[PDB]
């Protein structure tokens, strides 16, 4: 039988786009073609508003953002935990939670951009005992983007080559380089975001004056 | 006053995806920018079955799929005269029935991706009497796409050159390149399209079994 | 023991660029890591004048560039032949008079980007009898490109999904998308186009007043 | 009069590419056509190799390769003094020392991509004293990159928006996405990189033995 999985995507969210639930998609079609992984469940996470970033929305809005998102998802949930706690918390501590969740037991992966591969090698940004433990204990679904170079970052890396069975790889053939960067200065500028993020994300943030 | 405009997208539509309704709010925005348009209406008129085709399905499909597409759209609707038509139209054909259909008049153009720009150099394509015609009595918006240079096609075309006042370039600092080629393999290999095409569109397609 | 093959690029070359050179040595490792083949000479054919076309630099011109541009090459070469016909000739009839001349056995296919694979479909633009030579009699190597998807055009042509064996799709996992549209509009506005094409080429280009 | 201005990038360049290059070419050409500016010259500064990294050739190797890939330009150099240093420098103080050079006045710009940009906003990757000296003292240049929303990044840093007029955006209208990571694994498994980067560059790897 194939053994059951769970994705977990930590991140900003701020809006969430459809390049980013495109992601979980694309994902869950991977791990089911090897044929030993079923994916069960989806979780975005969205970051608490303590990690000192270029400024968030309140993670209550991006929290509700995600939500409606995935109303019309069967299998992907937002999770507000992480967001709820009094401070920012490293990833691979939201994934024990998550674990300890859970808890006969599906695998818990972490669902990431390859951008996000490559920081690991950014000096003091993540402790390699945390690298080692998230590809360990955890795992990795990371998702093609442009410009990087997924298989280059593993074996580069004396810990993730060691790891790299608990890695999955997965692209498809298309060009989404979106950036909720560019949302929120788009949404800043008075101009329409329709068809990059949901039409659910696009009325709450006119609804509740967001990214003005 | 700003002037009235109408935007007219033809095509295959098969599906209708995300990237393909992008395309009308980059545009409607675009001609909002430059303080001299108001564009009050779009126009998705999918092509006639009998333009000897790599194969479409049938476009009693291709209207259903775009009608659904567009019912979180209040600006943007399907029109199937075009499809509906005995055979295949030349382009220049549907604009003048839908400049009749309009007929203190708004301006109708063509609103395409510049890969068909791309395509007026192709000998025997198209007429330079219908270039001419399209972009003089009509107009054009183009909207960018990765490896096109739309303002050279615009150059090298002694057409499009002389009435390059009439032609609309517009782009959006993003990269979406799904192409619904793809979107129909990944359907024919059971993968998910979701959040490359819209969700009323993926529903239809399963409740008809297409694209298999 | 390997089959013995010889790739032949067709297209306007004007001017020749860094991407259609990095077409041949993305092919050429394709080809080889199959097993099956040993790529053993590539052939730039420049179109010929007559081709009904845009802004074409003479064709000694187009000719001199690519080979500027091959010298660094220890498998590639231009041949003017097709250039230094009289009249524009269909692509097949190339294939067939640089298969006579490997005669004076080697297997002779057609290099070219995704983009042509996709011209296949454009009504009237190439005779169904000679797509069917091209990949029956010959061979085609297509190298990906952003917005196509090969696999999807091959299995939508009934002429081209029955010769797939003779179909090899080469992976390009380098962004690469250099339009020799830009190439030659930027030279117009005298800006550089240095490290997008050769410097022997941009000097050549320079010494003769070319695309000015 | 125009302001002379001389351009610094910093990086590993482990191998330099051509999109490198094509960078310092780019912001050029986008300098001069403000008409503000007279860019007099460019320099390539590799990082020590105590920068706690990846797989990073020896430095005199990248400065080597840096000279042979600028042996044809008439304007950029590389400076091995960073290199050469002890250990490891932050930008700004390698920005100090060439703007003490200046002196034996030129403006100091610092050159990079776009994705550089938007490490500005890793938590305690740059000291937000430094950010300010960078684009309030000297300068910043920044050339696109697909993913990447520079002007985003600029309005969401209060830092940042407060110099935007030391800030220069360099659009890339070409989709040329290299990644040396790509280059060094592609080198590894015996595949060609030409084209990708420059020939000489190309000799020294092979003769030298790197990236194997
Ligand atoms: N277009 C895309 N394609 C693949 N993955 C993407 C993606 N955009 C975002 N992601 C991934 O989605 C996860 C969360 O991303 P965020 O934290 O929201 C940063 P972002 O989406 O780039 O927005 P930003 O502009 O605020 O940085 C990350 O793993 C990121 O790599
Ligand atoms: N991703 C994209 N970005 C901008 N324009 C796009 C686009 N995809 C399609 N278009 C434009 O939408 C219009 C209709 O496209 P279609 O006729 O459906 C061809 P397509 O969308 O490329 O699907 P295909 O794979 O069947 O060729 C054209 O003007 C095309 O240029
Ligand atoms: N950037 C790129 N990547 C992959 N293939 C490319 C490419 N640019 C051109 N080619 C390929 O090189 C061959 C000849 O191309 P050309 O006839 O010169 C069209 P082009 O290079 O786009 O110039 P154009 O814009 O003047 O038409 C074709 O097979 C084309 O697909
Ligand atoms: N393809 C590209 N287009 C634009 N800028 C690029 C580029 N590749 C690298 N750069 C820029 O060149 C400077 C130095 O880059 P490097 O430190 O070598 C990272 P890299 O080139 O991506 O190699 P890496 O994958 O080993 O990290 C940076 O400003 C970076 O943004
Ligand atoms: N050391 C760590 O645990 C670590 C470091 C950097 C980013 N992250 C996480 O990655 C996600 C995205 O972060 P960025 O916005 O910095 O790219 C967030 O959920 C963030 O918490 C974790
Ligand atoms: N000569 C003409 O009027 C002409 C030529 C080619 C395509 N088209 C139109 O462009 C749209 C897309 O065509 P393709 O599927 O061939 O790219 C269709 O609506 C088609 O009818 C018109
Ligand atoms: N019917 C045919 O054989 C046919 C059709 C179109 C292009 N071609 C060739 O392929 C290349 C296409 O170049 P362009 O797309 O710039 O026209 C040229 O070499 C051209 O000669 C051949
Ligand atoms: N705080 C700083 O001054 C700082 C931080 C990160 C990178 N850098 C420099 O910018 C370039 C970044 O290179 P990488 O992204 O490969 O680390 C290098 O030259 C590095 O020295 C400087």
């Amino acid at each position: 039988s194939r053994i059951p999985v769970v994705l977990l995507a930590c991140g900003s969210f701020n809006p969430i786009t459809n390049m980013h639930l495109r992601m979980f998609e694309v994902a869950r079609d991977h791990l089911h073609q090897t044929g030993m992984y079923q994916v069960i469940q989806g979780i975005i996470s969205p970051v608490n508003d303590t990690y000192g970033k270029k400024d968030l929305a309140a993670s209550h809005h991006r929290v509700a953002m995600a939500r409606l998102a995935l109303q019309t998802s069967d299998w992907i949930r937002v999770d507000p935990w992480e967001s709820e706690q009094a401070q920012w918390m490293e990833t691979v501590k939201v994934l024990r939670h998550h674990h300890s969740k859970l808890l006969a037991v599906p695998e818990l992966k972490l669902l990431c951009g390859a951008d996000v591969l490559k920081t690991f090698q950014t000096p003091n940004l993540w402790k390699d005992a945390h690298i080692q433990e998230i590809v360990e204990k955890f795992g990795l679904v990371c998702v093609g983007r442009v410009s990087h170079d997924p298989k280059g970052y593993i074996a580069e890396s004396p810990i993730l080559r060691m790891h790299q069975h608990n890695i999955h790889l997965a692209k498809e053939p298309v060009q989404n380089e979106i950036s909720a960067t560019y949302i929120r200065r788009a949404l800043g500028q008075g101009q329409s975001v329709k068809y990059l993020i949901p039409d659910a994300v696009i009325t709450y943030i006119k609804d509740h004056g967001l990214y003005t």
